[PDB]
């Protein structure tokens, strides 16, 4: 098909204790599926609509294509930006590290506006760390869903999911115990290989 | 200076009969510059949140930040998507025109695609041609307001502003006549250089 | 059908020189029969989705029965809540007026809070004063579109309609003069009767 | 104390094996009791704002209490609904059931409905079964969140929280199980009560 759904990069259990087996493999068996199999069926209705000329249903396929295209893209950049405790290294480095500090003063600054982001949002969604290409820096973004509440163009750096499948089995309600726990398996050199790449458009 | 207005690359009048020098001055001067001023302002609200440790209104200020900076992205793109009648083919050429060929059968099934998510928003809204960089192909998108309803990472090639205030004074509730007459001023040689550019992603 | 097109209690420019006829004209007839029409049509697609046992555009018909149902409801109210000036009488009398003042502080109060939330909607939407069952209070909600951002069960009473479409041709992009000549023409009997039947649930 | 957390009508385990009592106690104890103290606090800086004449948060504070609200007002419904099995009957009768036939057909049809608008939910959201004022009659409605899609004067007779933190302990990723089991421990009589207070508004 068009998209596929791409294979975790390390096994299931690898970010444990920090993030269950458990939830790794429902959220990427199942949920990540799902989405991949309804992107690919939205654009197999686009083009039956193109080819009879019936777009009746176009609000409807949009917003499907929208919803699990957006669903597979945020997943597949978040099991990218992960790693066992220990692989990766805590704290930005280099390029990376001084752009968060000129775009949010220090890293420790980045990572409490990433928290509030992560843990207000009223609803299911993310927090994005992107590279904005219109003003040539990072931002964080508060997502809604999978594909609300962003500009178009801006390319993803680092996001942490803050849906309840992502942590209701292992860390309830608490949702803060999650989002600290979470640091701890964050790869940053798969964040400084994204701004690398992403800085040049 | 983060965020600034950028220019007409033509009169407010050049885009006549199609749209209206009226609209086009209101629409650059008035509603564009309202939402440099607020990504402006919401940046600086979050720069202040850090430098206080303060983010109780971190959720309004990621909306403030994401409904303006799209906006301004938004029209932004619209602009320059857009050129006197004469200025440019009336029709995509080249690899433009066979990769639209290619992801949606014909130019005529990608106007018919796009016109039919132009008129059945439902609220305010774009109709938009973007790159899909995980699928490496054109999709067409139908964002909800300015924000809403798109994948992260998605790269505006053609945009349609399909807010009310784009149309009403000249075509009032007739949404179908604006659309039509839209296509008469897209400066496809803009759209092509855009697609150049995001194929190098 | 189910869902019918009410007629204005008064004539398309009655409410002159603060709503001109040509919007009222254009509103009414154009934008508000819409809303009734789709009502209706997602009732019959609803309808033919049971008897067939075919829910696959579930997700489009429950949008479509909401935005244009909530499109209908509210223009409904948005008509009755005008009189021309000097028909009804200004600033809420009795009952009413005791009830902004208890959930409110004063009548300045209330207009102040009222006139805030109908001028900074980040797209389409409504500033309404509603009934909240629950509470047992009057309360200002910010509708987005026409059926977001609100409690079921929610009594409207009062509601200014700040879509582009009931100003653009006359204000042009200052809806805060659109908001200002508006409170000129509010039917404070009709807010008065609504409250009457609305706190008795 | 303008809202209040409601007290369950029965036992946190008394709903098993269809609810989980775990489920029960933190979805009442948690998440119900979380959104009381939201929409409590969003009135209190809303009178604030009114005291100090400053609503420059009035978008956040609207949607404060609107999220908040209906989250209040989904749940207070929502444990009402529901009763031990043996408790009421498995089946609509009277004028309830009178009217379900009258406006899907039957109650199988009803049910069919519902359960597709349940399942069906890109994100957080609930199936409810209102009375349409207007219309003067029951249709079902898909809520996103707690106070997206749907018109203004719908009243609740029957929901089901379709959010996460509603079933993953229990049923994981298995919508369909959480929904079939969820019609076991329906009060009819507690709906009956309400479609016949709703019907005399
Ligand atoms: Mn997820
Ligand atoms: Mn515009
Ligand atoms: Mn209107
Ligand atoms: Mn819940």
């Amino acid at each position: 098909a068009v998209y596929t759904l791409p294979e975790l990069p390390y096994d299931y259990s690898a970010l444990e204790p920090y993030i269950s087996g458990e939830i790794m493999e429902l959220h990427h068996d199942k949920h990540h599926k799902a989405y991949v199999d309804g992107a690919n069926t939205a654009l197999d209705k686009l083009a039956e609509a193109r080819d009879k000329a019936d777009f009746g249903a176009i609000n409807k396929l949009e917003k499907d294509l929208a919803f699990n295209l957006a669903g597979h893209v945020n997943h597949s950049v978040f099991w990218k930006n992960m790693a066992p405790k220990g692989s990766a290294p805590e704290r930005p480095t280099d390029e990376l590290g001084a752009a968060i500090d000129e775009f949010f003063g220090s890293f420790d600054n980045m990572k409490a506006q990433f928290t509030a982001a992560a843990t207000g949002i009223q609803g299911s969604g993310w927090a994005s760390l992107v590279w904005d290409p219109l003003g040539k820096r990072i931002n964080t973004l508060q997502f809604y869903d999978h594909q609300n509440n962003l500009p178009a163009g801006s390319i993803p750096l680092l996001q942490l999911d803050m849906w309840e499948h992502a942590f209701y089995l292992q860390y309830k309600n608490v949702k803060g115990d999650y989002v600290k726990s979470w640091w701890n398996v964050v790869n940053w050199d798969d964040v400084a290989l994204r701004f690398s790449e992403a800085r040049v458009a």
